[PDB]
């Protein structure tokens, strides 16, 4: 073939993979644009017709950036002067566009500088939010009605995250929920009075003759946290002359005791709402059944009918309590529980009622369910094979819950053992989506006989380009240790002879519930290392990873940068024994999490690695958030885990550092991962006399992603990689 | 064999220059610490006594930073708990004892905390400064008086320097001068009420969770300045209970019609003071003479008596208007000028006539006034042997003009071709301190006769140390551009062979009045690379550099990073025409001002260079301080010098940098050529695909002399330079 797959392949984006977004506007159409004209299409017979040509804007003036449209089609709302913040937060202009008429609308528009945007989930009533403010317009073209007055920008938050929330519980800036009606919109508020500021530079144009300091809300681990109301409003009785009236739902009372998050809201129908809350120590969960009491207007959360949550072995759900799926009629829900043996399966709550029943089971896990109709639910898992890195869509029999049916195992076996799934509205088609090992592979579905009803994108035309390229194989299998299969993967130049010898990379993250081990196909930097310099790029899973069973997942509760570190260590040394690695050439590099194991494993002194790369390190748990870090590592007080805090820095291992050769890279404007945790790691490691190589980026944050820094950053650390290994 | 003066030896300070420091407390004694015991020496015949004993204070319990004995030796002042500011300014704690008793005074002390603390002249007033207001203390153990009331912290200073001030203008942190009487104290008091912050990051220890932003009244080029204002204080009138009165001097007319700077304090007598002012505009000062009037209290400065600087080609002074020496009688003064060849030159004013007198001309500059007396005025100047680089002590006779001695350039004119002074009081006998190009030697003399007395220091150890070394040598010589001369130096490895080719660093600074050709003897890194690595290392002083008039000086006028950046290209151009320089393996670097000019260099796609090393550069004219930026560039606005600030940058010749290695280096709290220099060079050539290589520094500033960080800078660039240069 000649030709290898380059940097500036990967850089540049030679290769694309076609994908295939659409959005269900009901049980049997979707949207998806071709070219840019938005196409509506049949899914029972597949006839498409143009819903909206590209031409209609042309003459709009702003280049749009995204677009929304109503549950009813008569509007659409377009999205312009797109700002981003952080990594789900924006602001952004609206313009939205009648489409019975061919006109957009001019009166009452929504204000510039909009932080948060959504229709009701039926009909065309909006909800956006304003200088942390909330409002809500009946008709596109009326006057709004202001439903909060308590906004102040980083202090008081009205249907918007602040900086943990947007980050580690919501993963939104959104924080509205209508009801399915469209007739109540709850809302959380936020109170950052009291939260510490991260405080940096950012330098911005050449122009500027005095640096910006940003400063964000921050609870780091430890400190004081934002704290967190609910309310409902009724959308349907808004006056004109009145104010408009919040009901307050407040927490449980054995949650008012002390510090908490509201981690999840769910509608199970007109007049319920479910609401999960989380201790501050996050072993212990509650779940609220809240109903609207039509003559006193309120709602009513009787303490009987609370479900509760403990972990003995560490922290609720995988990253936080799982969501409630519920029936129709809103008397019952299934839910992602972790069984007696310490797998998630499904299990199944009834509303007023004890204990639930387990529908699955097996010794793998549940990895999201993803739709429920009266006959069946249907959820992904990694049951097929026993492989925890392949997914698969199933359905079981609510009848019978031993009718467990798969939906896309055999479907074409060598080419996708890992799927994803999109149910149109009431699950009377599913889309299924393949990514790997083969192409992506995007294909249609009905469900009353699961019949597949036609392809949508089967991505030939990457396929006959990669044909020309010489591509590196990808060896996903597994070691055993003490007596647990530990699985890694290997992507392998092209003609692999395992009779020579291969320069490896261990490229890590291994942060808890992580997976590095999977059947995805990738095109990346990896695949660059691979094919052109003939590199070996591993990843191992070890303990603290995810969808194994809480005995290894769990395994490094409140003892971050243990056992996840040396697994790591041990993985080179049985990708040594294994004789097709140099064991003079390995090297290890991670980002975030990676960066911060990275390090560790590189101030260990194990004498395995010749050099490693770290971004953006963690490397002192105190320094990042609250949610995420005291969900491991708890409180860094004397009393509870400071002895580990303390004793899981990278700074304290820096006379290691002599022993190799290190990278350590970081963006200025960091707000996640704060440039100090790298500031720190060099203080060290000059205080201690060893040296290494550095990089900033200026004003890049925690993606180092802007185009210029990006193509920058993996040039650096390629010349890095080359030189190690002595690569031409 | 010998051995070979390596990387370590100048890191660990090996082979140590030892000093005689001493100050003078009469016509005719000195002090002198010598293994922490303070002794007196009597010039004429060398006996000395022991003032304090080693011993003493080894009960004190704090560690002693320093000490500051009264004029009239009544009592000393210990200074501890010292914390380091900016380069002059600092804080700390005292305790007076009294040697004319035993006992260190308990009651009415110095307060912690305190900026600045002086004796006065004669006797033991002490003048101190506390949270930015001035305080006096009759005697030691009495209760201070307290003479301002406005101090406050960042925005008025009393008694003290801002940072320009301190920095850029009277290079201390003390505003105090008292009279020679005691009797008054004069001060100046600043306003930095509108100046501009800059705002940076400090990390301190790993045990800080939040960093802290740290903000210094910093005006940049261009914007607003501290404004000022001048008080003369009676000592002797403070009443104990009524506010003391402090009369106001007011700036000349022509210098209160926009910004300007007070910028020189000198006491005549017991009631006139000389003050300087510069406009804003460095093109103008007026020097003021002011008499205290016995019955008015106040003070008086007629417009008559106005001494008035212009300089068309350039700024007045070589970084201000030079200091005026006074006559005993308080009637007439020496002063340092430009002629009208441009040359520097002695002149001599009498009070209440127009212009002045050449007491000296020629084409050499006059470096300093040393000593005045009614028969001579001691300078040192650059005229031996046409030597710019060179400094001897001179002596002419009052009397007649043409009757000009030199004193220190036969003393041994192999090994001493650099001079310093230190005169007693009255100038009966002086001190001299040769630097080079031997090693040090520190000598006495009577004015008499100018008769030698004695050897103080011949640093006869470190000779009888390097006599075990192979010591590089220093060629210092010059060439010739455009038909002028301009001179360079070359540290040259041991066992020169003019038949090899060598390696060649060009270190350079190059701001304006600089020079890096001189005869003295350093111990550096240089001296390093020439000894071990068997690198040259050559400095050059082209056009913009000092002590050689003003064609030369004034001709990078408004035009900074032009002149004096072509040259040092075409310097190196010329070194390689010499045959023993590999052309193909050149260097150059340079800190500060000398980063600057290593950029712009590296960026001028001369090709001359394989690489070079940019140690805490400014990189935009519009980033550094108004009063050294505008000197040089004016204001950066259109009708005056916007347009070159603009192409002046660094930034606009990131992509020339492809071109070569480069290394960018820069403490992240540097409070003086702010970290956002670099940071936007790194900007420019990651925004144009430039690799190269950056480090910073933690909470480093521009010196980056913490010992670790010292030790880490030189070993990393170590590396750098000699991987550039293929060396073993
Ligand atoms: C919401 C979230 N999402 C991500 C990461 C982290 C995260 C986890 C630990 C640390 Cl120390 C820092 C971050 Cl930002 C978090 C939670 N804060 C992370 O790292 N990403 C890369 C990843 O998950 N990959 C590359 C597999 C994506
Ligand atoms: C008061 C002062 N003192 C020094 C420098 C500068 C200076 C000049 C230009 C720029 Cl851009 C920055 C500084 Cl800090 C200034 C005035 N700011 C400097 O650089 N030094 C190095 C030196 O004496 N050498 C290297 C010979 C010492």
């Amino acid at each position: 073939s000649r030709k290898t797959y380059t940097l500036t392949d990967y850089l540049k984006n030679t290769y694309r993979l076609k994908l295939y977004s659409l959005r269900w506007i009901s049980d049997h159409e979707y949207l998806y644009k071709q070219e840019n004209n938005i196409l509506v299409f049949n899914a029972e017979y597949g006839n498409s017709s143009v819903f909206l040509e590209n031409s209609t804007f042309d003459e709009f003036g702003h280049s749009i950036n995204d677009y929304s449209i109503s549950p009813d089609g008569q509007f659409i709302l377009l999205e312009y002067n797109y700002v981003k913040q952080w990594r789900h937060s924006y602001t952004a202009s609206y313009d939205i566009y009648d489409l019975n008429k061919r006109q957009l609308i001019t009166e009452e528009r929504i204000p510039n500088n909009t932080q948060w945007v959504t229709w009701s989930p039926v009909g065309h009533k909006l909800a956006y939010v304003w200088n942390n403010d909330i409002y809500v317009k009946i008709e596109p073209n009326l006057p709004s009605y202001r439903i909060t007055w308590t906004g102040k920008e980083d202090i008081i938050y009205n249907g918007i995250t602040d900086w943990v929330y947007e980050e580690e519980v919501f993963s939104a800036y959104s924080a509205l929920w209508w009801s399915p009606n469209g007739t109540f919109l709850a809302y959380a508020q936020f109170n950052d009075t009291e939260v510490p500021l991260i405080e940096y530079s950012f330098y911005s144009d050449e122009s500027l003759q005095y640096p910006k300091t940003v400063r964000v809300p921050y609870p780091k681990a430890g400190a004081v946290n934002p704290t967190v109301k609910f309310f409902v409003v009724n959308t349907d009785s808004l006056s004109s002359v009145t104010n408009a009236t919040s009901i307050q739902i407040t927490a449980p009372a054995s949650m008012l005791i002390g510090d908490h998050y509201l981690c999840d809201v769910t509608w199970a129908t007109q007049e319920r709402i479910s609401l999960q809350w989380l201790r501050r120590i996050q072993n212990y969960s509650v779940m609220d059944i809240c109903d609207y009491d039509e003559s006193s207007g309120r709602w009513n959360c009787l303490v009987a009918r609370q479900h509760i949550e403990m972990s003995t072995t560490g922290w609720v759900g995988r990253f936080r309590p799982s969501e409630p799926h519920f029936t129709l009629d809103g008397n019952s829900f299934y839910k992602i529980i972790s069984n007696e043996e310490g797998y998630r399966h499904i299990c199944y709550f009834q509303i007023d009622k004890k204990d639930c029943t387990f529908i699955t089971k097996g010794t793998w896990e549940v990895i999201g369910i993803e739709a429920l109709t009266s006959d069946y639910l249907y959820y992904i898992s990694n049951e097929y094979k026993g492989m925890p890195g392949g997914r698969n869509l199933y359905k079981i029999q609510l009848s019978d819950y031993t009718k467990v049916t798969c939906l896309s195992c055999e479907l074409n076996p060598e080419r996708c053992q890992y799927y994803s799934v999109s149910f149109s509205k009431e699950a009377k088609y599913y889309q299924l989506r393949c990514s790997g090992p083969g192409l992506p592979l995007y294909t249609l579905h009905s469900s009353v006989n699961d019949k597949g009803l036609r392809v949508l994108e089967d991505n030939s035309a990457l396929d006959k380009m990669l044909q020309n390229v010489q591509m590196p194989s990808k060896k996903l299998d597994f070691i055993i240790l003490n007596e647990t299969k530990f699985w890694y993967q290997m992507i392998l130049p092209p003609h692999f002879d395992k009779s020579k010898k291969y320069p490896l990379l261990l490229d890590v993250y291994a942060g808890p519930c992580s997976q590095k081990a999977d059947t995805v196909f990738r095109l990346n930097w990896a695949t660059y290392l691979a094919s052109t310099e003939n590199i070996i790029v591993a990843s191992f899973d070890g303990r603290g990873s995810g969808y194994q069973g809480d005995k290894i997942m769990h395994a490094i509760n409140r003892r971050l940068g243990t056992f996840e570190v040396e697994d790591q260590i041990e993985a080179a040394r049985q990708f040594s024994k294994m004789g097709f690695v140099d064991n003079k050439r390995i090297a290890i590099w991670g980002w975030s999490y990676g960066g911060y194991v990275t390090s560790m494993v590189l101030g260990s002194g194990s004498g395995v690695f010749k050099c490693g790369i770290a971004v953006a390190p963690v490397s002192r748990w105190e320094y990042y958030d609250s949610v995420y870090t005291e969900r491991y590592m708890g409180l860094p007080t004397p009393e509870d885990n400071l002895d580990h805090y303390r004793n899981s820095t990278v700074m304290s291992r820096a006379e290691n550092f002599k022993q190799v050769e290190y990278l350590l890279i970081h963006g200025t404007a960091d707000d996640n991962v704060h440039f100090q945790q790298s500031a720190q790691i060099s203080k060290a490691l000059v205080d201690v006399g060893v040296d290494f190589q550095a990089m900033w980026y200026t004003d890049e944050d925690h993606g180092i992603a802007s185009s210029t820094a990006h193509q920058h950053i993996y040039t650096h650390m390629s010349h890095f990689i080359k030189q190690c290994f002595s690569l031409p």
